[PDB]
């Protein structure tokens, strides 16, 4: 019964689809049985009849019901994802990443959902290829990676191989598309926690409608400058995810002592370069990018509290004292150098 | 400019810049344009909702790339039948005879068709098996135009560069904006029709388009969803003439058209539709041949716009098309098409 002309028809028409039509539609796309043209006019008439939570969840459900998943057991129940959609159209430096690598050397579990780059010079995956991580474990190396070394990164491509039509298709037609905000709602080992960044200021709270309705403990968070991260340039805003309900807050780290910083400040470059900034940051370099990482790391570990019963400033004194010190006594540089380690010794 | 500049432009609910849907439509014509990217652009324009600007570039750069006819053998007051389709009801092809009795009238009429899409038998696929050649070359659907007094361009055969434009079509199976470009795209560029569209808030649009060339075009919706003049109830008309649109309310009950049920007018497939053809050219009274009558009526309204008075355009019309049938002239006009074909 269902079909693309019912449905493309009902998108066309700026109807909100009926319950199990984005499923179909996904689950579609993900076995091959669609066209290009199809994959492109579901992806764009979604995207303009603007993507109601049930919709964009349907979509994820889907991509994580054909994931590879991490072998039973393996994550803890209380593992994060520091995660963005990309595509803020500034060139930064791996501002994830490097929070990444500090939550995790503060003692909480990291399972981060990581990809080349689309638009950038240098992805996540690509930064951490250049500093010798292996980007390229299965479930079984992954689910060690975080037990031994407090951290795993899952590789879209290696944990979704059924996405690979969808993702040809997003490459073509280039525009934004609903598709790009399901990168950091389909982490294959489902962690329950996450700082998520999103780019795209309008589809953030349908983003935190979708961890809403799973339960996650989630900072959704869109700098007001356009980073899909938390930024030091000026005010973020943030959709807090906690007991199944989404409130919107806004962010300013001048409330933490933050100093004001300029966007170019943050700039990056190659995988060389970004690998570089990598280093200097965990070797305690002071200065914006440390900032950044700082911040956003805190706003993981804020996030990670929430699973909690947390409050909210409490909360977020303790995750800068926890992000602080882990750079600070050598835990992070030590982290990355025992993860290197780790894939050399596979 | 680009793909993502476009796209991008589109999704933000923006109209384009000029020139910018035409270079899309270019890309498009020329086989640089991938099938996901013919379908993102066709889906972003038509919910953005285009404009007469934008679908003018569209159709313009058809009419660029399509084989046009020899120069000097369109009569300057040659006149369309045809709608976008898509109505939603598969009726007997009423362009189609409207266009055969328009012409046994004596207006010289070059009609830009194709086969079904949605329906059971498409115009040309009725004219196909009413035995009239409908594959026929610039030359000859201007010797047809001449000769028969009628002319049928088979858009698959005049626009071959649409090719990758109309696969994707068919794969997405939902209308767009490419469903307003039928009825903009005569390769022949008659300046006068009767042009039927099923989607009642683009009518205003494609008459925009329509008066953006100064032709003299009736674009009509029937208030029950036809493309065309119906008989069922009151029809939206919107006049173009003197580069200028407005919209009427049409009522054909004022000139003693009884009301009929949107049934009546129902056809089928190829060989029942060719045999409502010649039934209504035989002389069948009934709704069929109200409605066609009708038709043929308002395309020699819009004939007549390219100089008069829109009631006694009417009148003479609705005389003009009901002799044409009542002498037997449209139905030996069509004999003479289908000799024409074989020779
Ligand atoms: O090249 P763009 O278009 O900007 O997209 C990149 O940002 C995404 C999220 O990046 P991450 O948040 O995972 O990592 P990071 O912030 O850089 O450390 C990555 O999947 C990559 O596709
Ligand atoms: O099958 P559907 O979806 O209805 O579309 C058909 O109607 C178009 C216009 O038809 P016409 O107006 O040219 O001819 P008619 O009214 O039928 O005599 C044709 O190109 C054909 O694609
Ligand atoms: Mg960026
Ligand atoms: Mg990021
Ligand atoms: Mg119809
Ligand atoms: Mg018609």
């Amino acid at each position: 019964v269902p079909s693309w002309p019912q449905i493309l028809g009902r998108l066309t028409d700026n109807r909100d689809l009926a319950r199990g039509q984005a499923a179909w539609a996904m689950d579609q796309i993900m076995t091959g049985n669609a066209r290009p043209a199809q994959i492109a006019a579901f992806a764009v008439a979604m995207t303009m009849k603007a993507p109601t939570a049930d919709e964009v969840g349907e979509l994820a459900g889907v991509m994580l019901s054909h994931a590879h998943p991490l072998p039973a057991d393996t994550v803890p129940d209380d593992a994060v994802d520091v995660v963005g959609t990309g595509g803020d159209g500034v060139n930064t430096v791996n501002l994830s990443t490097m929070a990444a690598i500090v939550v995790a050397a503060a003692g909480v579990p990291v399972v981060k959902h990581g990809n080349r780059a689309a638009s950038s010079l240098s992805g996540g995956a690509d930064t951490l290829e250049a500093l010798g991580v292996r980007i390229d474990l299965g479930p079984d190396l992954v689910a060690r990676s975080l037990a031994e070394v407090g951290i795993g990164f899952c590789f879209a491509p290696r944990f979704h191989p059924s996405y690979r039509h969808a993702a040809a298709v997003r490459r073509e037609i280039g525009v934004p598309t609903v598709f790009n905000l399901l990168g950091p709602l389909t982490n294959p080992a489902r962690p329950r926690a996450g700082l998520i960044g999103c780019a795209f200021a309008d589809l953030a709270e349908v983003m935190a409608g979708v961890f809403a309705a799973r339960r996650s403990s989630v900072l959704v968070v869109h700098g007001d400058d356009g980073l899909d991260e938390l930024t030091t340039t000026t005010t973020s805003t943030i959709w807090r995810v906690a007991a199944g309900s989404v409130d919107k807050l806004t962010f300013d780290p001048a409330g933490f002592g933050f100093a004001r910083a300029q966007l170019d400040q943050l700039a990056g470059g190659d995988a060389q370069a970004n690998a570089a900034a990598v280093r200097a940051v965990l070797g305690g370099a002071r200065g914006p990018v440390r900032d950044a990482v700082v911040l956003n790391a805190a706003g993981a570990i804020v996030a990670h509290a929430g699973l909690s019963r947390a409050e909210w400033l409490p909360a977020w004194e303790e995750g800068l004292r926890r992000a602080s010190a882990a750079i600070d006594t050598g835990a992070a540089e030590q982290l990355l150098a025992r993860w290197v380690r780790f894939g050399r010794q596979i």
